[PDB]
């Protein structure tokens, strides 16, 4: 379960959306080295141009590559579902905004550990941040905080995201989460826990495609 | 006491306010869903206008919702007063402005959790941030520190929120709180520990009157 | 020692101080309560007019009132000097500006305590934030780092303070404290721990002379 | 005197270090004391070759985690005594937000009384009208906390944090660190539990340096056990 992750693990990321009506897909790739809570990633655009400002899909965009520290190790539910994954399912209210409906399936096919995501996003302003595109290229740190949910064999996480404006103010997004299991094995069901997250956004100058370059680390804490 | 808790329980607050004169009420409904630590209320001023900005009536308007981890629930003071319940009385220093204090009933009326309301506010200026509307319609997310008053036979809160002022400053308000159970039934004393809150505004684009949208989730740590 | 403390106990503090030559004294008078970690204190320049801002001075102008928790009661130092009391000194380094050096003898004068303070600051800039009075009235929470000093037989403490200037910067003050007992009886010597510290200025609308009305709350974690 | 004993007074620190940033060469070297049993530190710096090419405030992550205080009931997790005197080799790579990187590699190991730190650092890809070339950054700095990790196969840790930079309109720009640590001796070491350092500086000038320069005291300790 944990054993899948012990080297490097490669990744692969696929995202069909629509915000208001604007549809969209992003095809990521990369790798995660769970060992020491790394992912790095690369994302593009493969149908043109994001509707959305790439920020605003980052949460969206495989928490079973957290740094989980020895003592905690019986708390980690994502390894534990691992091969056969998990449902990860979420309700992000953005401040002043929208929301955006996720439901993504995380596990292996192969080698590889994909996340394959459906996403929705309604009543978002036209001349807001987010289909307005007046949020900054960048990420703050945030903390996770994870519960079990007994009758459903799984996890509910709650979190808000504070994203940086343009004009120097933050729009939080508050990220309600849930996580079932896809197989029937037995999986670890956690104690309460936080991850702190730390992420940073680049660019490739030479891609023209609409794209993001991610780099995330990611830690348990907090038994 | 607990039990009362264990599934979703319907809310009802009504809280009857007058600041430097100006009178006013405020009804609010929802549920919360403490197994998870999760609010949801919809607040309307049924009095017209409210005179002050709906951040500043936010903690005033049921940490009994709060997620004690399984580990903390000896720790649960206001879970193990119900459903006889507890008052609640607050001081309220505004930064550069004026005071609240408040003083409220929190318990059950057959199966709602009701907290009923009185809020006197004095000696606010005017032309500031309050009662000249210059708060933002926002909420940051904050630590409540719970000391056990053993002589009250209840509990001590100590908080500091900060208001987003729409200059970008922020302004405090100091918060004194102490919490005493209705019946004489034992109740839990707790250790020293600390809620974290987060929340969450929203307006309903369709609601006319003078309103108020919330979401929050409250859980508790330190020990 | 701490018995000393288990109610109201009244507190006088007397300040003389010189910054850059510009010499002054303030007098401060109000009422701790230790058991829940709280002070309320006011403060006049009997000397004219303050020669620096009032949040400069916070920090120099009692420790002994903040709330140990119960599993922290072998590691509050400063009530088990008491009644002789403790001698507290500090460098405080101002970003970008000078620094000041107090020294402080803290100690029960009848039922009174009392802080006596000499202040020295060196090297101030005339138009800096200081001494050109351009920091907010208003104050930040900290947490002090404690850390026995064996040698001493007392502690060390480390913090930076963060004072808002009024163009929306923040000036950092580094403190280096050190405190020594006064008598030779036995003292409690602490495993490293914080205070954590929240604060409100206000002025009274009818006090003509320069003067600061503080209310604070302190406490200590980490063990 | 050996690992922890190295620390029990204050110690003379020296720090040497050859930089090239988008090839602008320099060079920096730095003189003070630290006194580990309170986790503090105060050195000054001086860029030999002139004028720096970068803000000072992007060097001070790279100009010895040795002088944090590990509290008594931490003591068998501080990686970095351990190893002294024949010291450790530490390496990072360091992501600057919307610029370039640096790759720094460095050694920190007594020679004589004095704990010494020779660096390297290589810096690409930075945009010459940024924030760092273009010296946009505020002399100041904030606190910051270094998540700290055993890597077991490399008998020694890796470190992960984020800093912050204040820049001059008012916004902060990220560097994300990634360190790993390796003893140059082969004795024993003390590999960590999971933990963290928060630290805290200042910087300062002296008005009667001419030279480009850098006053820094710094207080750091360790956290994050049972
Ligand atoms: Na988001
Ligand atoms: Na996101
Ligand atoms: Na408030
Ligand atoms: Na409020
Ligand atoms: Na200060
Ligand atoms: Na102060
Ligand atoms: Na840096
Ligand atoms: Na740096």
């Amino acid at each position: 379960g944990e054993e899948l992750f012990t080297g490097v693990v490669p990744i692969l990321v696929e995202l069909d959306g629509d915000v208001n009506g604007h549809r969209f897909s992003v095809r990521g790739e990369g790798e995660g080295d769970a060992t020491y809570g790394m992912l790095t990633l690369r994302f593009i655009c493969t149908t043109g141009r994001l509707p959305v400002p790439w920020p605003t899909l980052v949460t969206t965009l495989v928490q079973c590559f957290a740094r989980y520290p020895d003592h905690m190790r019986r708390h980690d539910f994502f390894k534990s579902t691992m091969p056969e994954g998990y449902v990860q399912e979420r309700m992000i209210y953005f401040e002043d905004d929208g929301a955006y409906r996720t439901r993504a399936v995380v596990r292996f096919e192969g080698d590889t550990l994909v996340n394959r995501i459906e996403l929705r996003g309604t009543d978002f302003r036209e001349d807001g941040n987010i289909l307005g595109h007046r949020l900054e290229y960048n990420f703050n740190s945030h903390m996770v905080y994870i519960m079990a949910d007994r009758q459903r064999n799984g996890i509910r996480a709650m979190f808000n995201t504070r994203h940086n404006v343009e004009d120097g103010s933050e729009q939080v997004a508050m990220h309600y989460q849930q996580n079932t299991p896809i197989g029937d094995g037995p999986v670890l069901l956690p104690d309460d826990h936080y991850l702190y997250t730390m992420s940073l956004l680049s660019v490739d100058p030479n891609e023209r495609r609409d794209h993001m370059v991610l780099r995330e680390f990611v830690m348990a804490a907090g038994i």
